[PDB]
DNA sequence: CGAGCACTGCAGTGCTCGTTGTT
DNA sequence: CGAGCACTGCAGTGCTCGTTGTT
């Protein structure tokens, strides 16, 4: 409550955003200037001296890590007494606005969010269905094309193609693909932040409903927000909600997913009365840091600079190891972790950053054997295993019969007849009939036109599902689950998967059981079911949670922005790692992939480790990548290069 | 002794049996003691010419036929026949071959490769010949070689497709002397080239076998007849006996002009006459002459009875083919029921395929039969399948053996491993276990597919030596075992699993008992091939007798029943195709209606199922031909119809 | 009616080629 | 380098098509 704890620890620039008029206001700043500090604090100040409802406040940003940041701090200055507030991130505001009224968004209440594997599986069949040749017109192009034009908020109708042929057969997998879609009731995640904003145009009274309740809107990371994420935020605010955006245009590293710097600019064009204020004094880091952090960013051109200073002393220098290979760099990592560790530091107090989700293996394999705890964020996490995959497609068939996915999924695993011949019957019949896959099948079967066996064994697999669905109707999440997960043949299947392969497999299903078990959610009102399902899909880089001991924190250089750490570990800094070959094929995505190297560099308190091998083994090749241009970006002032303690042992003569 | 051999026979029979040593040729109509006059005429060759019994060989061409010249010589002169040669051509080749293995260059053990057997062969020859089986008929090629043996005539031969055949025959040859495997025409030639090529051991047989007889000549194909010539040359003394009328093995070489042939090339050779029949009633014997005389080209013949007119033909229409079994049932019964003995009573039938309606029919009235050809015991697939590990056993290079069993029970080697195997074996020119123990030493087939194969390979090793000093049976019920075919039949869909699992059981019972210049095992599988027809050896019981009108001749019964009297059943529709069919079918007939002693039946039904389709054939033709005198229809309705007049109407 | 064929499901196998991040 | 398959091989199953007689 009082005003003075709220502004007891704010500089100058802080206290102007934070005790400022209600109005449109925009804290641009670096790195570590306590942009998130002030959103905070001003949500803070909204409450107590603008005397604002709590049930007026929405705090969102783009991805789970910082909004669990902007959560957590919340709760540390307000206590968790926050009930009203809405928190969290695009996604999930959308989805939560789609399920309460899904109705009006034409949409089933129980829909199923549709993943990138899922989302690819079904674009493989479509394309194949539509004779498209494989090879030819790849799946994973034609996700791309849907997705970027979700990111646009462009439908099929919107857009027509002038003769170009993949144009125009894109479109026609488009087309296909939101007609599977709806009719299965499925929903990806840009049709979640569209459908959402389709919400909003088609229903004027329910945005007024809105626009009445959220007028007070802050986002954090806004550098982050495509182009319908910034509609969304525009259409809610209007002409009355007053907004406050905080970010740094040099930390804008979503540019591959419709997030342009110019988000930023238009802001200040299109909200009334917007204003900026700058913020000059980073916290976060050492000035050996900082001084890196800044002669680094300053490699990049059309940037009316920022000031960006600290208090703090130099402090450590910023290793540099040169790894024999991937092996030695992660047995080097860790050596220094155990170093940290055995000086009293914790493990969560040191962060292993890399360009690449695939970079984590080796990693994880040297924290093993060495018996230290981590926690790895983003890539394939525990929901996206397959035999955690098959589990939860057949809970999504007892809960709808039309889900696609989930049928193609386990229509046939564990194996029970039902081949390839029979399903691409099943198949055609819903190309051909615009049916539902288990739509297709009833039909099939009430007109006998398929073979004995054929029939005989599809019939089985529909009635277990609706077995499975009846028998379980009431049992509470974590029973059903573990019902589902035997009765389905599942768990058998997977015990004799033979090897150690199976073994950590079955524990997978066990973990499941116990993941259903100990799920918590609160405040409108969604069956235990749906709610798991939403959350496996949308925080699934997230994976089991245990989030109370002590454990290294793994994850991509993308997933750390908003965080920080007192030790930083950033590997792989080689030409084709960091930058990424992607990048180096293309002339000039090198500026985005050097803002992502100022944001790794940003993450570090205390200490900054800069790694690269030598050498390493990619797609069955040993390659020797030249060192990350990065490294020779920092001031060598900065920098000390790691020198092995010197040693020797018992001498061998002959 | 000599007068109870010369009491009942008539003024020729006499002549024929008490003349002296020299080429004879008894030619008469059915039923006319020829096959006494045979028999008698071997006791009177040991009694009054004193010839040892070493010195006398009575052949034949069928088992049947050769079983009742054995069964007769043995109830005129008991256990005075030591040392006496008695079988069929086949039988007394097969002997032959396997004294003299080495001198006829095959091994010790060789396996006689039966219809099935040949035939697969030849498909699968075939087709490693990359030759278009619908351009080149496996069975045509069967019937190319076969035919090429009963000439006596080898792969050489003096036309486009001629020359193909030709080279199917070459290879086949080849394969199978590689293999150790010979065909039924194998034997006959094999034999006959024996005393071609050994003149020591012609010698040694034309110094032993001074007396031969032969019943029904007219059996006798080129092949035959030489071999007959040959082992009398010119110190032999010759009986023949026979019928050109029961001339009816055409379609397999046996030619009329044999008989004349004979009167040509044999020295001294000259022709007795009978006349008289003692077997039949003047009723059938007139049935007989009616229908015979119908074929062109007759010298006349014509034999004669004393015996009264008996009872008259039977003649019964039947609704189906069920309902003609059930009829011949129930008039057996009858015939049971008056103190009858069921042996008294044969069922014949033009082919094979129409005893299992019959079976059908005595089984499920409880009545015992015994049924002689077509698919016997030994043919049974289960049957088969054991007896190919037992080949295998006693010779790996059995082809025919291995790829019989080879994967079955399936063991992993499927058709892809077995096509490679296959034109390993036809281009490294060996047999398929040649080929295997090479491409698996040379190791140049799959880890899954060569662990399997060579798996199977082990497999027949250990079953060899395991089983190799055990009884008969106790091999048998071995090898049926750890084979896995018993597994096998056991689990197989219960339509039909049991039976087959019965039968395997009584392979064992079969081989427990049986009955020497072989070892056991070889001797069972040679008998299992040359008297296939017989099936199951049989008890003394008391039962109907089921075979074919071919197989027939030479027997006779109290009781004849012949069904399937119709058109497109007996004559087929492919006796109408050819030349002479028509008359040797109509021969046929005649040794059917022949075989009667008492009382003749001859049925036909209204329809009947043919390879799964409803027929309706019209009466067979023969049955018109036989004189209304001697048939008495079987009522099929008590009352004769009443006279309709004609109504004088203009309606349509 | 009954022996081979055509089909379909399933397991074991070399062969190809993507190849950056987040929801 | 390894998921994803395209292939290949083996089997179980439902349906098509036709052959005298003997050793
Ligand atoms: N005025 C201040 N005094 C002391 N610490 C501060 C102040 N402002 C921010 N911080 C601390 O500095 C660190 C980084 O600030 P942060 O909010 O995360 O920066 P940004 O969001 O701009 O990247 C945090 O540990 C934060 O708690
Ligand atoms: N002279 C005879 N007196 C009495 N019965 C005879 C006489 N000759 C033959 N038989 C008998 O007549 C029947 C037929 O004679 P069989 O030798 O079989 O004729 P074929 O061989 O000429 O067809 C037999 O039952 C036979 O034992
Ligand atoms: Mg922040
Ligand atoms: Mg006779």
């Amino acid at each position: 409550m009082d005003v003075s704890y709220l502004l007891d620890s704010l500089n100058d620039k802080q206290r102007e955003a934070v005790a400022a008029p209600r109005s449109n206001l925009l804290v641009l700043a670096g790195a570590g200037s306590g942009k998130t500090r002030v959103l905070v604090h001003r949500i803070a100040w909204l409450m107590s001296v603008e005397n604002c409802s709590p049930y007026s406040i929405m705090a969102v940003t783009f991805t789970n890590k910082a909004a669990a940041e902007m959560r957590h701090r919340i709760g540390q200055l307000m206590g968790t007494s926050q009930g009203g507030m809405w928190v969290g991130t695009f996604h999930g505001l959308a989805h939560r606005l789609l399920r309460a009224h899904h109705m009006d968004a034409n949409l089933p209440q129980d829909f199923q969010i549709l993943d990138s594997e899922d989302q690819l599986r079904l674009l493989k069949r479509l394309i194949k269905a539509m004779n498209l040749d494989e090879k030819q017109w790849p799946p994973r192009q034609a996700m791309w094309y849907i997705n970027s034009q979700k990111d646009e908020g462009l439908r099929p109708h919107h857009i027509q193609s002038y003769g170009n042929p993949v144009e125009q057969t894109w479109q026609k997998v488009y087309q296909a693909y939101q007609e599977a879609c709806d009719r299965a009731g499925l929903v990806d995640f840009a049709e979640l932040l569209l459908r959402a904003h389709e919400l909003w145009l088609n229903k004027p009274h329910i945005l007024q409903h809105y626009r009445e309740r959220f007028t007070n809107i802050l986002v954090d990371e806004f550098q982050d927000t495509n182009n319908i994420q910034y509609a969304w935020i525009r259409l809610l605010a209007g002409d009355t909600g007053k907004v406050m955006i905080v970010g740094d245009d040099d930390q804008s590293i979503y540019g591959w997913r419709g997030a342009q710097v110019e988000n930023i600019q238009r802001f200040l064009n299109d909200f009334p009365g917007a204003e900026t204020i700058r913020l000059e004094q980073n916290y976060r880091s050492t000035s050996n840091i900082l001084s890196a952090a800044n002669a680094l960013i300053e490699n990049n051109n059309g940037r009316l600079g920022k000031k960006l200073w600290t208090d703090g002393a130099d402090g450590e220098p910023i290793s540099l190891y040169c790894a024999f290979n991937e092996l030695d760099e992660a047995r080097f990592v860790v050596n220094r972790i155990k170093t940290w560790q055995d000086n009293g530091g914790a493990l969560a107090e040191c962060a292993i950053l890399y360009r690449s989700n695939a970079q984590s293996r080796v990693l994880e394999e040297a924290l093993l054997q060495a018996s230290m705890p981590y926690r790895i964020y983003g890539g394939m996490r525990f929901f996206e295993r397959q035999e955690i995959k098959d589990a939860l497609s057949y809970l999504r068939l007892i809960v709808n019969r039309n889900d696609d996915a989930a049928f193609e999924r386990v229509v046939n695993t564990p194996t029970r007849g039902i081949g390839d011949r029979t399903l691409d019957v099943v198949r055609q019949t819903s190309r051909d009939r615009q049916l539902t896959l288990w739509q297709a099948c009833r039909e099939l079967l009430q007109e006998k036109a398929l073979a004995g066996r054929a029939a005989s064994a599809l019939q089985r697999f529909m009635e277990l599902i609706d077995a499975l669905a009846q028998e379980t109707a009431d049992m509470p999440l974590h029973v059903q689950t573990d019902r589902v997960i035997k009765d389905s043949g599942l768990r058998t299947m997977y015990e004799q998967e033979k090897g150690e392969k199976g073994q950590t497999r079955i524990e997978n299903l066990e973990e499941l059981v116990t993941a259903t078990r100990q799920f918590s959610y609160n405040e409108e009102d969604l069956m235990p079911l749906q709610a798991f399902l939403s959350h496996a899909a949308l925080e699934a880089g997230e994976g089991q949670a245990d989030t109370w001991q002590d454990a290294v924190q793994l994850m991509t250089l993308h997933s750390a922005k908003g965080l920080e750490f007192p030790q930083v570990f950033i590997v792989g800094m080689e030409e084709g790692m960091f930058p990424s070959q992607m990048s180096l094929d293309e002339g000039g995505r090198l500026e985005e992939e050097r803002r992502l190297a100022y944001v790794g560099v940003t993450r570090a308190m205390q200490k900054l480790t800069l790694t690269y091998a030598e050498t390493r083994r990619l797609y069955g090749k040993e390659v020797y990548h030249r060192p990350s241009r990065f490294i020779g970006e920092l001031p060598e002032e900065c920098v000390e290069e790691v020198r092995l303690r010197a040693t020797v042992s018992r001498p061998v003569s002959h």
